[PDB]
């Protein structure tokens, strides 16, 4: 009794992951969204406010959620409405003068109590730029291999095409699973 009803709870929560996109203003959280919930990449704009895409993988149902990056979006960051199980910080590679910004605003996201059980994928865009910056220098300037106190990672991407886009989501439901 103790098993089974348990085994039809799940029947409500199972085959759905909830995901987060923020970050920056200029990373492009909204064009990695839109391109591997739509597969085409579309006219991307600064958003103001919040966009929930669902998008269906592997028979699951990830919600990606994404919040302006903003300063003034900052605090609305606070009303994601609790349910996102995995984060995905967007940083611009190819943008070294706000390299930065992007590093301290994730640990403003990461330092939060609110969020300290949410994840938190880095995906670095604008990969396709010519002087897109390597996995290993995003990685290093950001404290990666430093930071082992929140589930964080760091992965190359290129929005514009789409390409390692499935890789990220592909990692993530892996790491959950459910029983985790
Ligand atoms: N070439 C290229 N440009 C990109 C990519 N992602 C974003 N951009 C550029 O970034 C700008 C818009 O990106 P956004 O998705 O608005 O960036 P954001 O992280 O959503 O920031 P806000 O929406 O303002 O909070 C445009 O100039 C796009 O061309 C990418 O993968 N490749
Ligand atoms: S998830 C698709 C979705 C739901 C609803 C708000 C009803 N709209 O029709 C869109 C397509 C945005
Ligand atoms: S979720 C795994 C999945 C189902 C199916 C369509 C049968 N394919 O084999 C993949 C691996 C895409
Ligand atoms: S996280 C706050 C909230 C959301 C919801 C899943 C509806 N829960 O029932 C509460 C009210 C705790
Ligand atoms: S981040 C999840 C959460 C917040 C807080 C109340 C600070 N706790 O540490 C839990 C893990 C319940
Ligand atoms: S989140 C990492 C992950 C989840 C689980 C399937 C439980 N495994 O232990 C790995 C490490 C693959």
């Amino acid at each position: 009794g103790l098993f089974a009803s348990k085994l039809f709870s799940n029947l409500f929560g199972n085959k759905e992951m909830r995901i987060l996109m923020v970050g920056l203003d200029g990373a492009g959280k909204t064009t990695v969204l839109y391109k591997l919930k739509l597969g085409e990449v579309i006219t991307t704009i600064p958003t103001i406010g919040f966009n929930v895409e669902c998008v269906q993988y592997c028979n699951i149902s990830f919600t990606v959620w994404d919040v302006g990056g903003q300063d003034r979006i900052r605090s609305l960051w606070r009303h994601y409405y609790c349910n996102t199980e995995g984060v995905i910080f967007v940083v611009d590679s190819n943008d070294r003068s706000r390299i930065g910004e992007a590093r301290e605003v994730m640990q403003r996201m990461l330092n939060e109590d609110e969020l300290c059980n949410a994840a938190w994928l880095v995906f670095a865009n604008k990969q396709d730029l010519p002087e897109a910056m390597s996995a290993a220098e995003i990685t290093e300037k950001l404290g990666l291999h430093s930071i082992r106190n929140r589930p964080w990672f760091i992965q190359a991407t290129c929005a514009t095409s789409g390409e390692g886009l499935y890789e990220g989501l592909e990692w993530l439901s892996n790491c959950l699973k459910n029983s985790t």
